[PDB]
């Protein structure tokens, strides 16, 4: 109803984990959805966000996210396989910037986000 | 381990619901958390996003978010009571803009987000 539980990553498949580049798919399920029956904005954002943290790990660093921005282009629907592709855009000393695109099986872009992260330090 | 389920709104309390202004609280629990034991940035954003949709309902409309921006200021921690306050800063015929702030019980800001919405229709 007006407030309800939402879940993210009840399922996933990690397709490729590469330097500054991470691809993961997932399928939209009942608890992915908002009250109008479409994939929830928060759900979509969290897909992007997790992938961006993995991009960040893939360049060697701990880095925390200071700000993000997302555009919602098309609806996610129940049963869609969504492809989440994170790419490092700036791999810096002090900051990182990661772009993420969400895509459906037609390869239409569902959402695009950018995450601006502060480099705390190396990963070991 | 690296990809994992997250849940949002496993508990909540609807504090107030007024024209252009909605307050909800929630308590940070185990499935709110990221690998480091703090509230996940996607869980945080999803709290803001749902509240902004209620703000849009509160001004009498269905709306869909085109774009959001969020700034993370302070970590949420396990057990925290978070207060999510959404306010309509633009209540337009064709667009709505909603600011949401998340604070802890000290009134320290945990995050602030802004949501840019397209009006799809009048409620009922
Ligand atoms: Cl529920």
């Amino acid at each position: 109803n007006h407030l309800h539980e939402i879940r993210v990553f009840e399922n996933f498949d990690m397709v490729s984990f590469e330097k500054g580049h991470v691809i993961v798919t997932t399928e939209v399920v009942d608890k992915s959805l908002n009250y109008y029956g479409f994939a929830h904005g928060g759900y979509i954002f969290t897909l992007c966000d997790q992938i961006s943290g993995l991009v960040s790990i893939s360049t060697g660093f701990d880095a925390v996210t200071l700000q993000s921005s997302i555009n919602y282009l098309k609806s996610g629907k129940l049963g869609d396989t969504l492809l989440i592709d994170g790419r490092c855009v700036h791999d810096g000393r002090t900051t990182k910037v990661v772009d993420v695109t969400v895509t459906n099986q037609l390869k239409q872009e569902v959402a695009k986000a950018t995450f601006t992260m502060f480099v705390t330090g190396k990963r070991k």
